[PDB]
């Protein structure tokens, strides 16, 4: 099952798409998009952790709006981390909140919340923001080859564990960049794993992009990241 | 339960210890110790193999010398790499062909050998180099946290998948060599992974030497390891 949301709560407008396990009382993951917005591929990727037992919840940090060329998702991804930063932060912060009033992501075994967050592109350095951000909320951060040069990431705030793909021949992230992130989580002891993958590009993961998909890298990380979230979250 | 392997072929002689597993016919690893030599810690890595389903073989490249300290086996270690690194290599290879001849390593879904290889430390460096230069004997390679400045590895001769396992905090392989490595690898096309695990020292997985062992990232290197040997050897 998958359900669009739409709501407001503390004054800010929530929307997104809500993919649940059949049955499962499961942990909860929020997935956050990449620069073309809250596009099908995203709810695909909800509705495959919905079948591993994991609620997922494709949040919509671009109020309805999609680009599908590079100069247009620029400036949609330019206006949110540089215009709407705060704005991103209540949402993320009234998602949880309405999830937890609603009993989602409770987990029986250790009778309480697990609250997990994996996104791609502009979705993994909102990953890493927000996990820094909310640090108290947090059990699993799953970044997939965010950039580090857009928004402050606070490694010195983040408190769960984090699970860090990148792509070895990524044009938007240079490896230098992956080295600095590196060397902050050892600084301040950060249990961050990161994963480097030779001769790949940025967005490797995504299937409906022929020009970058790779697709025994992204069979291999989808193991490795499903294994890592039920590690942390079940 | 396993045993001592001694015997000669081809002008040298081979002795190491084979994990068999019980109830299933697999693939085989290679598994080359530290600069310690062939210790009881790496025998038992072979056991562990051997329960999760593949033949194990702990092989000696130091003619039954050990070290308990690093004086001593930093002497061992610089012979095995320099003076008698000739010699290593036709161990491995005497070793590849007594195992074919006597069917260990050979799985019945493809009717072919599936031979990995893994290794820590300096078993690290002779994965990967011996792993280039036998590029045809193997089908996943899996070295932890070995030096890339020792030995000259042929990156470009590289057929198998690598899962490269390297230590955040490591006070022998600077980060600047391991990013030299994932260049390489990126240049050759070689399918390299590569896992760097913050906070974390050389010899995390090793359990017996509680100074540097990481039980959290142990299990969890473990538990990647055996997936990336099944996925490709099986």
């Amino acid at each position: 099952m998958g359900r669009e949301l739409k709501f407001k709560k503390d004054g800010v407008e929530i929307s997104g798409y809500l993919a649940e396990p059949e049955f499962t009382k499961g942990p909860l993951v929020i997935v956050i998009h990449e620069w073309w917005g809250l596009v099908p591929h995203i709810k695909d990727v909800c509705d495959r952790y919905a079948r591993e037992g994991f609620f997922a919840f494709g949040i919509d940090l671009y109020k309805g709006k999609t680009a599908d060329n590079p100069d247009d998702a620029g400036r949609l991804m330019q206006e949110l981390l540089g215009q709407r930063l705060s704005e991103a932060e209540a949402m993320i912060k009234a998602s949880l909140d309405y999830f937890k009033e609603n009993d989602i992501g409770f987990v029986g075994r250790v009778q309480d919340y697990r609250i997990g967050m994996t996104g791609f592109c502009c979705g993994g350095t909102c990953t890493w923001y927000f996990g820094a951000k909310f640090s108290d909320e947090f059990s699993a951060l799953a970044p997939y080859y965010g950039l580090y040069s857009l928004v402050p990431i606070d490694f010195s705030a983040i408190k769960a564990p984090v699970l860090a793909v990148h792509a070895g021949k990524d044009a938007f992230v240079p490896l230098s960049e992956v080295l600095k992130a590196i060397e902050e989580c050892n600084k301040y002891g950060v249990k961050a794993q990161f994963l480097i993958y030779s001769g790949v590009d940025h967005a490797f993961f995504n299937d409906t992009r022929p020009e970058v998909y790779n697709e025994e890298y992204a069979v291999d990380v989808w193991g490795k990241t499903v294994e890592f979230m039920k590690r942390h979250l079940t």
